[PDB]
């Protein structure tokens, strides 16, 4: 992935303030956009 999307995934992964469902949904949303 391009640097923007790459960093978005990296951040979202390393953000346990989000739980399993929330975090996987975040990754999915970023991946849909990217």
């Amino acid at each position: 992935f391009n640097m923007q999307c790459q960093r978005r995934f990296y951040e979202a992964l390393h953000d346990p303030n989000l739980n399993e469902e929330q975090r996987n949904a975040k990754i999915k949303s970023i991946r849909d956009d990217c």
